[PDB]
């Protein structure tokens, strides 16, 4: 328990989690669920909220920046994986820019 | 500010100076690269040479201002490049470093 870890679990990811576009990321990736068979060969780093939640819940994470990286690889792969035109970018993009500017914000 | 001036001498120093920096220090020129299409994809394109000539003549407004500059661009790589580009892993190995930066950012 780090002041960072707490202000990433109290600040960031309680901003994310309720988000009207976080349901996409609120879980893992579901390959056959969602239609996509090629997604576990282009991204071999499979990432998602409701992962990063349980973490900062149970003690997971020791530097706060590891957990930091684990929200840049789940809007990362998002990015590599869909087309530019796909609706699931633009919410990637809008939950990015809450993550940025709360970290901005942050201490230590 | 405090935060601008950090994200200009610690920041922005420790990303420009990387071995995997040269593709963003100045705009993507598509004809130059090889990419026509990079306009139709790329909507609002963005590199660190402007963000540098933006961070030095106090362009900015709060650190999140500029650190969203620094997201578009990186966005930008991952959205029109295809996954197995090794610009895809010069990315996110600049990116990472931006985030353990800003990470230590004051206030
Ligand atoms: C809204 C599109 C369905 N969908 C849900 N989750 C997804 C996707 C997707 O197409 N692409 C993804 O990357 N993820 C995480
Ligand atoms: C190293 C590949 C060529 N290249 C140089 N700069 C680039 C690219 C590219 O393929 N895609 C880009 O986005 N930029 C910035």
């Amino acid at each position: 328990v780090t002041n960072q870890l707490q202000y990433l679990h109290k600040v960031v990811m309680k901003a994310l989690w309720k988000h009207q576009f976080a349901w996409p990321f609120r879980q893992p990736v579901d390959a056959v669920k969602l239609g996509l068979p090629d997604y576990h060969k282009i991204i071999k780093q499979p990432m998602d909220m409701g992962t990063i939640k349980r973490r900062l819940e149970n003690n997971y994470y020791w530097a706060a920046s590891e957990c930091m990286q684990d929200f840049n690889t789940m809007f990362t792969n998002c990015y590599i994986y869909n087309k530019p035109t796909d609706d699931i970018v633009l919410m990637a993009q809008t939950l990015e820019k809450i993550f940025l500017q709360k970290v901005a914000s942050m201490p230590q």
